[PDB]
């Protein structure tokens, strides 16, 4: 599913990311919109054998389960296939638990790289939620 700027920023306000851990809305529409451009099925195989998924590219090393990870943690406690779900819940409550670690939101390379110390505030700008 390609989430819209304005349906998904309502998704995610609906979970409770607005202002999660110090960090505005924007940021989290933001960090999707760079990490996955909205896409709930975006993946992204790195060469170490991990993966990225999802809507937030959650990376299977440290976070879910694929199986095939040589790594590998399973730090959210999910199989990574729960990441691709249409249904955000799954990946917002991963996030959580990632932002929640003192990285914070530099966890995703996008944000930081795309989103941090820039007026995010514009992704949510035109919805009204
Ligand atoms: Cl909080
Ligand atoms: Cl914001
Ligand atoms: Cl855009
Ligand atoms: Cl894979
Ligand atoms: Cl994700
Ligand atoms: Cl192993
Ligand atoms: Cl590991
Ligand atoms: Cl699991
Ligand atoms: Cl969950
Ligand atoms: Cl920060
Ligand atoms: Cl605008």
């Amino acid at each position: 599913k390609v989430f819209g700027r304005c349906e998904l920023a309502a998704a995610m306000k609906r979970h409770g990311l607005d202002n999660y851990r110090g960090y505005s809305l924007g940021n989290w529409v933001c960090a999707a919109k760079f990490e996955s451009n909205f896409n709930t099925q975006a993946t992204n195989r790195n060469t170490d054998g991990s993966t990225d998924y999802g809507i937030l590219q959650i990376n299977s090393r440290w976070w879910c389960n694929d199986g095939r990870t040589p790594g590998s943690r399973n730090l959210c406690n999910i199989p990574c296939s729960a990441l691709l779900s249409s249904d955000i819940t799954a990946s917002v409550n991963c996030a959580k638990k990632i932002v929640s670690d003192g990285n914070g939101m530099n966890a995703w390379v996008a944000w930081r790289n795309r989103c941090k110390g820039t007026d995010v505030q514009a992704w949510i700008r035109g919805c009204r939620l």
